[PDB]
């Protein structure tokens, strides 16, 4: 039964004994008041009850229409008494490693199915039972106050749909997406994603280029693994620099720190290998290969 | 059905069946027939990665771990994601490759300090590799040997810029 | 427990404390049957109580026999205790929509799906499981005494069946059907139907009406959803008026009123673009199209 | 918990409360037992209560520990105090309108079907979930003690199946099988149905006889209804009639009666339209076809 | 709700009731404690209660919050006062007789499916929800401890699969496999099994075997089923036996014991009738055919 109607059903035998009481007994309405629910929910202190026979039988028909509604309403009200966060739109393999290396943050979780909840809650995440391409559901699990929210559905029209719901929500939060067919990279940037990661080219790739030697799958797998001796991380050049306006051919970065220097971005730009009058700038991130000594080493050598 | 499609006579066979029971399976029954014949496998899940290794594939490529690492990684900037997807495709200015050293080659013994392939050369040297292992990002003191692979990324001019460096 | 049962032993545990009490302790039998219900019911006032070692016996006996039987009573009780209307044959996203218009009156809603319950109570209808074809299920849902039955089922073969059926029970009723082929409207108001809506024609027309420029689509859609600021009211003619026996070129409603006159209508018929000879009558509708003000000074000057 | 331990349980909280009270507030060891009764079922006259304050602060204890105990007490002690059938395997139209024509007599239904309970019950049979191809889903539908076993399910493969299943269970029983298709009607008979009804292919030579006009038609649903005047029934020749060795050319029964004899049935024999030279038996079955009171005539025509 | 939350809920409501009747009616701070303890148990003795308007509506605050909290309490706090297994991975026939034979030990029975709950635990074995191929799945359901491991899947990948789980877990348990087609026995012996069972083979060499006359799938179906007279059973040769190095010949075991010596077996190998010059060790089992009285006097024979 709805709480609500539970609610008017108590006030209705609350207006019915005080009433009763004021009129038969003769007590005034606030004594009334107090008589009903001491009598409603059994306490009975005595120190008001009925002295006349109608006053009896009416007490008698108060308890039995009363004690078991009040009953009900108070085990009801019981029930009413008693950086940023990462959303994950879908359940797969790909978010299932995404939940592993997303230790120590606030996650969520929606997806459709209902018993996937135990996987969900012990990976670390709170499960938010929902249809992703919905905007109420996408919605309830806090889009709006995310850093980040990973789409990664059932096809890539379920796809596109949730980045569009999202894009009606948010328009700037980060999305990213994935891509289950090779087509659909160029739609899903145009739906809105911030960044499409297509698992089956990267694999059919390195299974194209595993045939002679396998060196290219060694090296991907190896240093996306946070387990090796070199780590691939990213250094962002600081405001007051040494290095505004000096080249790489200048810098000499692998030089003086063992860092290799596979790459600087800039926005959302990236240029692999980049030439030697390459002049740095302030806000460019470096991207390289090295050890965590040889990282911190780059990290006082490029301070301000 | 193995042996209709010519797998003694292959070079290589790639097995991405539809699970990964199958392909254990599908596995065990290559090296039924030819015990040498290189396989690259495709692990579904992460568990199963050493099971593919025990049953007799030489290479396994598990893509939903590399999708979950590159999705985990790009929350702040996905510089490393388009690193990997960029550095892959066949249509771009750099390339990863692997360049083998020949036997009487000038670098036998040589130090990749003292070999200075990043100056003269143009190529970013990622790894240098040997038989079933690879060493990303080696040491100082590492002196290169007659059939090592040299791994690195640049430009085809500087690949063949390396190429007529390291030749005999 | 049948609830015929559980009254018995209430009842009968009623008649043990009463006698009981009045036997031993020696009260009348009103204030013993009190002093029974507010023991059995653990009120316990103590107005009255015993006051030998029989009497403090026998309370004991009637808290242990009768406490738990009045519990599982009045629970059992709980269970018992806890214009005209429009019924809805069938959902799906044109009832829906309707249902969403509908707000304040009672909607009972038929369909075959159980799984539809919850979507149909959080939209606002009392939901009624049954087969919209059977004429007894239709009978289940007062179909005699709705003021409009709206008919949208799966198939058109379908909706026929469940028109004929509700002309078999009520031939007085207004029935609201929806077609899905053009083929089918004469069959479907041959069958019965008070009115006809074809969707599926009118979105063929009006896709192929808006390849020039669609402003035909923009009109019919802005003027259907009412939270625009123009509304199509039907405003009906009084008898008494001011205007029976007068052209529409002689009353000019337009000018004096702001109002856009676009048709009127008589009976089951409309004349749209009402030529300036036709003289109206009372008890004519006019349908038109204007702001709010404009309606309640075409009202205004309508009257009696 | 088992009903005996509750017991214990709250005979140690009697004794605890009885025996403080008494210690600590100085009343009657009766006084005291009855006041724990009253505090422990929360009656609470407060005829008694603690007047120090350890005696408050054990009343405090005995509420916590006992209000609890006599509750889940009160409430265990509540759970002491407190010719032959036809059996149906399968629900179709068939078996409804089977169940239709049997009321009065006691039918049970086996199915598979769960959602089918409401109609069932409300025909007026009692419903045994199951399968009807499984030997002890068949056995509890009391298989054995049974007059007749009506079999109409999906295939005729499961009615088989159905059918030697029950001939596992009672090799004397009556079984009532219904074919779906043509061909199996003998293997149906194989299996060990009494009689086969195969409903299609009478409709279908009845669609093939009411092209022209639908007399055979008319005739078979209208003396199959137990609505029209005239009625099919059989009576049997009793032992000792006046019609043993009397043809029905030297009987003219229909001379002095009324009743149209289309058929005089032997053992699981009929013969429509018997020769004039046919000698009556006693134990012959006569079919025939007229009002009751012919009917009547004709029981007290052949009596004995 | 965890306890502990419910302790601390209840806790508060004792505070604010005796802190309220403390400053609003003015009794000592033990006597409102008492009185909050007697009011929200809803014992009511009515020794105190409140005497202002101010109290009264207090009073009814405390009865709303308290007794519904003081409830939950009590009933949490009733709470508190108050060989080796064989696993058995999948679930299908061969499974189901296989638990049917192994009666009286400890069976877990690892599926997918959660709806073959009941029916596995119908036929007693406790049923361990997982994958049989996960290897985390395999060490909730106790394979390391266990003496036996059956696998019978759905396919013969998930087979060899399973297998190879298992022997990563555990190098010594033994692994009882089904095959499903005759190329896979020897992969299914090569990943680990103990022994592979191969039911469709045996039954094609029985179909062609019984052509003919079916006297050998009658002796196999009579010699496993364990209801017929005489019983296929292993006796194992004990050390320091009277039959150390005799030969078969000479020991002639048939018509002294009266049983039929099929088979002798060592380690994993078996020799179906055994030439006469074979000589008996110490650690042999013997498979034989007979009588309990005549297996009773083969053990008696090779005694020590």
């Amino acid at each position: 039964v709805p709480a609500t109607r539970i609610l008017l059903l108590v006030l209705a035998v609350i207006i019915y004994g005080t009433a009763g009481f004021h009129f038969i007994e003769g007590e005034s309405w606030t004594v009334s008041l107090y008589w009903t629910f001491v009598t409603i929910a059994t306490v009975g202190y005595g120190d008001y009850s009925p002295s006349t026979p109608l006053g009896m039988y009416f007490t008698v028909t108060l308890i039995v229409l009363g004690i078991g509604t009040f009953a009900v309403a108070v085990e009801r009200l019981l029930e009413f008494l008693i950086s940023r966060h990462v959303v994950i739109c879908g359940w797969s393999e790909s978010t299932l490693e995404c939940l592993r290396e997303l230790r120590g943050s606030e996650v969520f979780v929606l997806a459709e199915d209902e018993n996937v909840r135990k996987k969900v809650l012990r990976s670390g995440a709170n499960f938010v039972h929902g249809d992703p391409t919905r905007v109420s559901d996408l919605e309830k699990a806090n889009v709006r106050g995310a850093r980040a929210v990973i789409v990664d559905l059932e096809s890539d029209s379920e796809t596109i749909h949730c980045i569009l719901g999202i894009r009606k929500i948010d328009e700037s939060v980060r999305i990213i997406a994935e891509a289950e067919r090779y087509e659909n990279i160029e739609q899903l940037r145009m739906a809105g994603a911030d960044q499409v990661i297509s698992p089956f080219v990267i694999s059919g790739r390195l299974m194209s280029r595993s045939i002679d030697d396998g060196y290219e799958a060694m090296f991907v797998q190896d240093v996306l693994a946070e387990e090796s001796t070199r780590r691939m991380v990213e250094v962002p050049i600081p405001e007051g620099s040494k290095l505004e306006g000096v080249s790489v051919l200048d810098a000499d970065i692998h030089d003086v720190t063992g860092v290799i220097i596979i790459g600087v971005g800039r926005g959302d730009e990236l240029i692999i290998d980049p030439p030697r009058d390459y002049s740095f700038r302030a806000g460019d991130i470096i991207l390289g290969i090295g050890k965590p000594e040889e990282i911190e080493r780059l990290k006082n050598y490029i301070s301000a």
